[PDB]
């Protein structure tokens, strides 16, 4: 549903998320020399995998399937508690170190452009023996560049093991949130654009859009952060000085990606104040027209009004050009 | 508000609250075979169970009764400290730990939509040897889930000891505070629509209510945080490396909370300026209209004036005319 | 009144203060069987308790009289830089521990209402032997539910000794604080009225003093958290698991101060962005009101110009109720 | 110009500002007799170095960059802290090397009624039983403390040369009362125009007041942090003897600190006053203008349908009471 | 030219920048005897210096061969992380101590006045062995002075080794900062001229203009303080306590541009709300001169219409003067 499930027992797997369309697994299970990959929707074929004693990402998309996530769970030996946090998708990013595996979840997002809104979908991982278990919410991922370096053997990812997996499957995630931000950064400029220039009523609808995008943003990715420092300055099995410098590069773009993010709430938050200043002077100007027609034609419609010839109209071309050479000390 | 209680000696047992209707008390007995369960109003009934060897579930509901609380209180070797603590219900949420016993305070929330309002009640709670101690100041709470899993025996509970009663209880409580946080989501969606829509005198009492009832929400659910936190990082008689996972879990709901409470406190900071921007430029419209009205008849008035014929009338339309084709250069 | 005191060495005793009407001194040495108590100006006569074996409280008032105040110092042997912070009285408040005392320096508020206006007065206070010596500006003070309980035997502050003494003072002055909170409450809730209901020019006026007050009265709060704090987590010569329960209590009470001040600081500060908007939004009606009188009759003025019959009347009939059925789609 | 680039780091430039005045100026004293002098010959104050007994070498005039060479190689002081010395736009601080504390302080000029502050570097040397003093321009708020040493008051004739810096110091912290107190009355004077006066003028002085409150932050809060470091630290500081008075400058620090947050906090909030003074006043020029408006419109009308007579003036008398009993509900 | 350069494995040369133009080698050999220096654009020319047992500076300029920077990267046994970092140009500064390197990247800026916008550039360095690799964007540094005090051998620079040569550096770049800070200087002192006195639409530009700049500055700033502090209280192949002080008054420095960017944010904040207070009361003044024009030759073109004669114009004068004589108390 949404941010209530209340009065259920801690262990109890109930997917609260919205996407029930498809359901997909997808195994990779690779080494140095030589790889296989397939899809299935039988859980029963990607279990064995477990004792692989090389690298195997299996990444199921669709978990509003939760007798899934249940037996893929148990098999592996995943706490209750952590399966459910799995299913539960309103929640701050985080890592937790267990016995034998790391849980993550992270937050991966879409802006649509034009109609000014975003969605998120959540994605958990659990690093355990040689498995990367990914849980993903629907079809359409930011992945598929890693599934390349896989199958056509680029980088150096097939040389290294299961944790670098991990790396490689976070970096993908994070270096994504650098696509959201630079399309945030349009609707700035357009936005900065509206406020002193083309003054509105749906003009300050978007700014507040914007604000309320940024502070949902704000909130995923201050945890992000700790999440990847979490993950850099601690390590079990992480294979130590040989991953840790590449989780170090990833938290280096997670204190980049939030700083930029405070960068947005400061421009924002004063927007709605220049448009302000850029209205209340459309107001001054608006009055300077009245107070000068009225000024001039105020006396001049009395001394006619008075009656009750040309020295009348004499004295009323006196005092108005009077008052338009007084009109020239400020106006 | 009875926030003064002045110059009293420290042990002095004084109900600060003004919730005077109701009484009961209700004890929960339970082993992983068989439970009792009573409601009585007699205190001296419920004292053998202090040296059960099973968890017990003691409910005291109308602590105005303090002749009851210092009974149980003296019985069960509480400070007097604590028990003026119990009585005294405003005061930032707790943990206190002593030597066999930790003493908990928490708030309990109640939104009435529509009256704008929110009221709280303080629930205390106390462990010590196999009782969880609870008081209450009215009828009517959020534990009625935990009632059902000790009798229809859900879960895990019967199979755990008191400590794990103990979470079940403020798990109950602090899963309320999302129920809480759902209504307030809906008053400020709704208010954004006044703000940018409805623009109006009582508008702006309904913010300004708003954000006052957030920093009451915020003042509570700080300390709430740390609670929790001080729970999970320390850890007495709490049977270890077995409940501690579970007060973790609650640990981060409240992380979560107060994530969601700050995301409001922001949202609605912004929404004065909003409406300020929304009249701000409302204002303008009407002193345009009086200033096209004004700038054509004002002129026209003084030269029909300068009499006291229909090429005046033709000069009065000219001149006409030109203002209406210079108010399609701006307007 | 003051502030300078310049180029005086460092063990200069001036009261920097303002109130030099009374002067008294009054003891009150006490045992868990008998009591005594007096009022003398002689301070020669005082100066014996300093070595009882039993509890006494030598409360100095008028400390304008700088050369009693150094009298009582030499004879307890209390450090000229001490005595000094007793007799300048604008001071952070605070704690220092010496060898052979506490010294303790707080401050006590009078909230004056209508005239909505704020004074203080220093106490200062020295725990040393089985003293609490204790000093003020003038008479009038919040001790006096603490002489009853010496002089009536109430409580338990009889079987105690001195540092439950300090302990009992301190408690006194802390609970004042929340006499002056509830005022303070009641100057908002009136205020939050005038900002979006009585708008005028003495309204402004008395926002500003009230933010005025609430920064003077966060000023000596925060450092008054800091004092109890520092009591409760040291401990010299205070009986220790003994009293260090009760000053938590008090450290408690003043976390509780503390949090309540944030929450009018918060509070109060929006209420001048209310007042804008309640004005901004009014100056919107008195335009309106403007707008439609100028708006029928500027153009009925013109055509009634024209002319230097009932058609005109019947054409300013019908062109005078197409405005008012026009303001019926807004104002 | 606090650019003085590519210069290599022991570069001696001064880039302050007064150029006028030279002198150095010595007072060696010890709890017998005292010797004091002027000079502007730099090797007469040189033998000093190597006293038993404290003295006191005050340089004034900086821009003298030779002379402050001179010195600083004589008492082997480093070229990087001969640079600080001469570089006056700078974080005020404390270094502690081998045989010398270093510091360096402001002192401030507040000119009323033209509201504007100057400042001026002081650089204080303590090293074996020396105190170096260094200065911009002649006039300094030292002179209280000649005075002890001339006249022998105080305890400074019985103490060495750490308790001579104390001193100094004190002196130093003691003349930002005096400067504090100026700014409040500005505060005071200023909160009568913006509720009272409303010009062009007073929103100047506003911000320069807004401006000269920040300066005067940047330079407190560093000078606490020195304060503090010579308290809670000390190496040729003797200890138990003059600790206890750098506490108590540290003290005034903190007063001083918490003043200067107090003036920002109640000016941050005065041009928000100014705004509502005038936002209302919109309101009121707004309901003068429309009252006579409103009734002026329609009797300049019916007049001006002419083209009755005691008979029109007398509906022009109901109508134009009808109005004003009409303002008499609202207005 | 954008902050993506997704799915691209971890070890990836892209030059991200968009500087093309030049490119050049420029190496500076030199000792306390003699010293060699010259350009190349021939790499393979500089790779022997790698093993100098004499300090070498090699600056290469235009990173955007990234062919180069791979070249001397291997040989010199940097990781292909480092690399990357090298040539990504959107970046924290930042330093990264790696066994046999220090690894640092810092920004550059450029001012235009006028056209009131800042570049920047960034500068990579690696201190390894007797090496200081510099990587520049393009033609055109700050390190000019620095390259004299080699060339004619000024100040200790050549007695000292290349830990002192990369502090040599950071010091040049860091003091270019003041360069860009009294620039900046300049715009606030002009800007806050146009706020309270020549108020105009692309007056709030400039000022939206100079925020931006100031927070772009701010982020660069804060982590380059970071750097700096890093490099002081940390040291490896930095001759200790030798160099370390020179890092130190480089931080220094550090602290106080920092300082000086939070008093511009502070001063600049505000500018906004003196440019709206400046233009509401020019709404104001307008509207008063429109109010009194309005209130006389309202009645006065009234009673001049009732008809239907020195007594009706002697009345006008009296009602003429009684309104100037009550904005006698007022306006
Ligand atoms: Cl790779
Ligand atoms: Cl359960
Ligand atoms: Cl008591
Ligand atoms: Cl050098
Ligand atoms: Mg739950
Ligand atoms: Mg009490
Ligand atoms: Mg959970
Ligand atoms: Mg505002
Ligand atoms: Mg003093
Ligand atoms: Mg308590
Ligand atoms: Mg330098
Ligand atoms: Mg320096
Ligand atoms: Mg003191
Ligand atoms: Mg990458
Ligand atoms: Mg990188």
């Amino acid at each position: 549903r949404l941010s209530a499930k209340k009065g259920l027992p801690p262990g109890t797997l109930v997917y609260t998320g919205k996407y029930r369309e498809d359901f997909e697994i997808e195994v990779m299970n690779y080494s140095i020399e030589e790889f296989r990959e397939f899809k299935t929707t039988d859980v029963e074929s990607v279990l064995p995998f477990r004792d692989s004693s090389t690298p195997t990402w299996i990444n199921i998309t669709g978990i509003h399937r939760t007798d899934v996530v249940q037996r893929v769970g148990e098999f592996f030996g995943i706490h209750p508690l952590v399966l459910e946090d799995i299913l539960n998708v309103h929640q701050r990013p985080k890592v937790e170190f267990f016995e034998n595996y790391v849980f993550i979840v992270l937050k991966m997002f879409t802006y649509d452009k034009n109609l000014h809104e975003l969605e998120s979908e959540q994605v958990s991982l659990i690093l355990t023996k040689n498995c990367v278990l990914m849980f993903q919410e629907k079809i359409g991922d930011v992945f598929d560049p890693v599934r390349e370096r896989i199958r056509y053997n680029r980088g150096i990812i097939r040389k290294k093991r299961a944790d670098y997996l991990l790396y490689s499957l976070i970096d993908a995630l994070v270096d994504d949130y650098f696509v959201l931000l630079e399309k945030i950064d349009d609707e700035i400029d357009v936005l900065e654009e509206e406020v002193l220039e083309r003054p509105e009523k749906e003009t300050v609808q978007r700014t507040h859009q914007l604000k309320r995008n940024l502070v949902e943003l704000r909130k995923t990715i201050w945890p992000l952060r700790e999440v990847l420092s979490s993950l850099y300055r601690d390590v079990p099995p992480l294979i130590e000085k040989e991953t840790v410098p590449y989780f170090r590069d990833v938290y280096d773009h997670t204190i980049q990606i939030a700083d930029t993010v405070e960068t947005f709430r400061d421009i924002v938050s004063g927007l709605l104040d220049v448009y302000l200043s850029s209205v209340s002077n459309k107001t001054n100007e608006v009055m300077k027209v009245l107070t000068i027609i009225a000024t001039i034609f105020m006396p001049l419609t009395f001394i006619a009004g008075i009656y009750g010839y040309p020295v009348v109209l004499a004295v009323m071309g006196v005092i108005a050009v009077i008052m338009v050479v007084y009109f020239k000390k400020k106006k």
